[PDB]
């Protein structure tokens, strides 16, 4: 019954009031449903973008169970360009969603500013979109509503990262039975979400729209209105009969025609669309990438020592929650150049290969690399980093585990972690408190030995702030 950190395990688990975290700076958004609030954390100055729900507002029973499901899809999920949760609470007569702030606004609002994106911008954005479904769709989720206005730029830089939002209209589903409500947009929608039957491949129809948009500036599906969109929609027809697309390679169109392709069965996956050569070949070689910052990721790595499960938990949190996005941009590209089938995970072989690449990049020869040694060392570090226990190293767990320490051990975070384990106040972690983070009934009287024996110096049978403190700045 292997204890597995996750992220989303410390999503509900606060139950205190808005104000005891956070102040409020300014609306971002009012809602029939609710507000969007930017706040600030109080301890870390951090800016956090907190959505505000009357329970007034949804007390459709469906709708509880509405936005419940919407949560536990969101605590599930953990990829460089989809929303990150952060927390979830309750009030006597409100629900909160903490979730990251995106400063950067809609992909619709770019498009409506230059029109127009360069062979090299589209790919690079359309990439990151197609490794969030990949992500999405291996873990059977399907989102069913894909748009600009369901896009958001993390930033304001050129080439800011993408972050997919409101799924609000996504779903889990299992491949033997298929999906049968009409949901979506009218310009991206696919055909068979009309006629009643479709599968996760309309987010792929719906991305090609995507695509088509920003070489061309265009829908290659248009209508007066919704009505005359849906009717040229699902006649199925679509051309690049545009002068626009007298300057755009043959391959993207090549791409364009896989992803809308009519029939869902014939239409490309997320997964293989991926390796289509335009986005392989957009990339003309590596981008300039530090050698530094991946030799330094790569032995941040190879030195943490597996480790006890308060610890493991106390990280994977400060590693998940508690980093800016701006402090992980880096670390993001090095994870997304070692996932190379997308699937936003890193596996055996594509860590063994990640230091075999740096290690050419040292120049070091490849036919002279004790290949088995390091595929031992590669199975330890996937031992110790593998926070869930699920044979894989995902994104939070990645970034937890790469940052440097200094960095990621600050004061605030320190203390704000402790605080979320002591959930009495008390000043005093119990195994209860840990059993509680951790979603389960109890731990194992094993786990706490083995942690005590680790950190408990005043040998009362619990850790505080300080004993915490040494814990994890014991290197
Ligand atoms: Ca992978
Ligand atoms: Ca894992
Ligand atoms: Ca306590
Ligand atoms: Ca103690």
């Amino acid at each position: 019954d292997k204890l597995a950190a996750t992220p989303g395990m410390f999503v509900q688990h606060s139950t205190a009031a808005f104000s005891d975290r956070y102040k409020g700076q300014r609306v971002l958004g009012k809602g029939s449903f609710g507000e969007v609030i930017l706040c600030k954390d109080k301890v870390t100055g951090q800016e956090y973008a907190v959505k505000v729900i009357s329970k007034r507002q949804v007390k459709q029973k469906t709708d509880k169970e509405l936005l419940l499901k919407e949560v536990e899809l969101l605590k599930k999920l953990d990829h460089p360009n989809i929303m990150k949760l952060y927390e979830f609470f309750e009030d006597k007569g409100y629900f909160y969603l903490v979730t990251e702030v995106y400063t950067g606004g809609e992909l619709f609002d770019e498009i409506i500013s230059r029109k127009r994106f360069s062979e090299v911008d589209a790919a690079r954005i359309i990439r990151q979109v197609l490794s969030g479904i990949t992500y999405m769709h291996k873990n059977k989720i399907v989102h069913r509503d894909l748009k600009p206005e369901n896009l958001l730029l993390e930033n304001k830089r050129k080439d800011a990262n993408i972050r997919i939002i409101d799924f609000g209209l996504s779903t889990h589903f299992e491949s033997t039975k298929k999906m049968k409500d009409k949901i979506g947009t009218a310009y991206y929608i696919a055909p068979e979400v009309l006629h009643g039957t479709y599968d996760e491949k309309c987010d792929v129809w719906s991305t090609g729209v995507i695509l088509y948009i920003l070489l061309s500036g265009c829908p290659p599906f248009n209508g007066a209105n919704e009505f005359d969109i849906l009717k040229k929609v699902e006649k199925g027809k679509f051309t690049f009969d545009l002068p626009q697309w007298k300057k755009v390679s043959e391959p993207a169109k090549d791409l364009i025609r896989k992803m809308l392709a009519y029939v869902p069965t014939m239409r490309i996956s997320a997964r293989d669309a991926l390796e289509h050569e335009w986005l392989k070949t957009t990339d003309a070689a590596t981008d300039s990438i530090d050698v530094p910052s991946l030799e330094s990721t790569i032995l941040n790595i190879r030195q943490f020592q597996g480790t006890q499960k308060l610890a493991a938990a106390a990280l994977l949190y400060m590693g998940s929650k508690l980093t800016t996005n701006e402090e992980t941009v880096e670390l993001n590209k090095i994870f997304q150049r070692m996932d190379k089938n997308g699937d936003g995970q890193l596996d055996k072989q594509e860590l063994m290969e990640g230091y075999v690449e740096l290690m050419k990049l040292k120049g070091e020869d490849v036919s002279a690399l004790d290949q088995s040694a390091i595929e031992f060392e590669v199975e330890q570090v996937l031992d110790a980093v593998d926070f869930d226990k699920n044979g894989f190293i995902e994104y939070s767990e990645f970034v937890t585990v790469a940052m440097d320490r200094k960095t990621l051990l600050s004061r605030q975070r320190l203390e704000r972690a402790f605080g979320m384990f002591d959930a009495d106040g008390s000043g005093k972690i119990s195994s209860s408190e840990l059993a509680t983070i951790f979603g389960v009934s109890e731990v194992d009287s094993e786990t706490w030995r083995r942690v005590l024996a680790e950190v408990d110096r005043n040998n009362d049978g619990e850790v505080d702030f300080e004993e915490f403190r040494q814990m994890l700045l014991k290197l």
